[PDB]
């Protein structure tokens, strides 16, 4: 493949300033298996020279189908951290299901499964619609400025504090500690320690299993969840449905300015197309991993027992020989085999239509409260190697 030489896929000084698509793309055509070497002290947390890069939409469905083989256990998910992080560290990820392997992943999965049926999801619609318009209306009232802050933010938040019933008066601290919790080296949040947010809630959490959805997920069954399992729970939600979908949300906009004519046609129809559209151009999460628990033949690439496999979601969703035009934003796409929620299996996102849901009445709010909406200055990125995420985009409402 044509790229510099010790180039890494992981690397946050990339996000800190752009997406590698073209890196991406070279590697789709020319070496679409590639180990990505990286030199000591350089392994963002991983200490075993390296990582398979996987940049196909197939081989990612592979792996990811593969669970028996591909473990998230071994070495978490999390392909990238400081690089100084201590190993206990990256084991203590272990306790969340996220980060755990069959049978103990498929036990928590089925209990929690509770809190995500349609039905669940469905009684928080009229709750987040109404906050989405007043949202979108208190931005709109505001004339311009920092959408990730003012549009972005809060709905994926309160989606999360209204599935588990957090009362109103806790929300604010929820957050604050929520908005701590997912790791970065961005020197905009050096000051900022993960480590003591994490058992702040972890506190409330168990605090709130004590005064009782949390009643389904801790009334045995006799399956429950433990209070301690709770806990991590919704340490666990805090990090997966919060900069996910925020990011669908910042970037789903940045689409729309970038292609009026998708805004115009979108303020029309609000398709059923647009959130998975939004979700593929979006990809919120770069890349998750997996390790190979055995030897492992993947599109003629031998994989060996104990290497780790980086699953690429910005290559696969653009992967041309699946999407028609991958480079086109296309709010009407269809098909839309997307892996921005995962490869389908025992991992594939259980807060999907959740994050759907967030997007769908987002996006019609800002449609009904600011539909000529036109951005002030470039979005700033953040300092992630495996969140695609923007801190900061200024934009003019009116
Ligand atoms: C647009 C927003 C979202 C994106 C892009 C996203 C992305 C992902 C991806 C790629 C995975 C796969 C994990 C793996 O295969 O290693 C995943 C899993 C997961 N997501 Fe999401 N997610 C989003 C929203 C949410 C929301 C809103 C929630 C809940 C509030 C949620 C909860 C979870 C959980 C609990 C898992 C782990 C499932 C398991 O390990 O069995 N996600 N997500
Ligand atoms: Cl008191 C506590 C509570 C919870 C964890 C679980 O550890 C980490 C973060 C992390 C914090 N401190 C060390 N490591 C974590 C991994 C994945 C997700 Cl999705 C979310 C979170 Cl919060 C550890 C300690």
């Amino acid at each position: 493949p044509n790229l510099p030489p010790g180039f890494d896929f992981t690397d946050p000084a990339i996000y800190a300033e752009r997406l590698p698509v073209a890196e991406f793309a070279e590697l789709r055509s020319a070496a679409p298996i590639w180990w990505n070497g990286q030199d000591p002290g350089k392994g963002g947390g991983f200490h075993d020279g390296g990582f398979w890069a996987i940049t196909k939409l197939n081989d990612v469905k592979e792996i990811s189908r593969h669970s028996d083989v591909f473990s998230s256990y071994e070495n978490g998910v999390i392909p990238r951290f400081k690089n100084d992080i201590a190993r206990e560290d990256i084991e203590v990820q272990r306790f969340v299901m996220l980060n755990m392997d069959a049978p103990h992943h498929t036990r928590l999965r089925k209990i929690i499964s509770r809190g995500f049926t349609p039905r669940a999801v469905g009684r928080l619609h009229d709750e987040l619609q109404e906050r989405a318009q007043k949202i979108a209306a208190e931005a709109a009232a505001a004339g311009s400025g920092d959408f990730v802050e003012q549009v972005s933010c809060e709905l994926p938040l309160q989606a999360i504090a209204g599935l588990l019933g957090v009362p109103q008066e806790d929300r604010g601290k929820l957050f604050h500690w929520s908005n701590e919790m997912t790791g970065n080296e961005d020197p905009e949040y050096a000051h900022i320690d993960p480590k003591a947010s994490s058992a702040e809630l972890i506190g409330y959490a168990m605090k709130m299993a004590e005064e009782k959805i949390v009643t389904q997920l801790i009334q045995a069954d006799g399956e429950k969840l433990s209070d301690d399992e709770f806990g991590f729970f919704v340490v666990m939600l805090a990090v997966a449905g919060n900069e996910t979908t925020r990011n669908s949300i910042t970037q789903g906009m940045m689409a729309f300015a970038e292609h009026p004519d998708q805004w115009e046609l979108y303020k029309k129809v609000r398709p059923e197309t647009a959130a998975d559209e939004i979700v593929r151009w979006a990809t919120p999460v770069t890349a998750f991993q997996r390790t190979a628990l055995r030897d492992y033949e993947l599109s003629g690439v031998q994989i060996k027992k104990g290497q780790r496999v980086v699953m690429f979601y910005r290559s696969a969703n653009f992967d041309e020989e699946v999407f028609q035009d991958p480079f086109t934003f296309n709010i009407l796409r269809n098909p839309n085999p997307h892996v921005g929620f995962g490869g389908t299996g025992a991992h594939y996102c259980i807060g999907a239509n959740l994050a759907r849901m967030t997007i769908n009445l987002i996006f019609n709010a800002v449609a009904d409260h600011m539909p000529d909406l036109k951005p002030i200055s470039a979005p700033e990125r953040l300092r992630s190697g495996w969140l695609n995420g923007i801190k900061h985009w200024q934009v003019d409402y009116t």
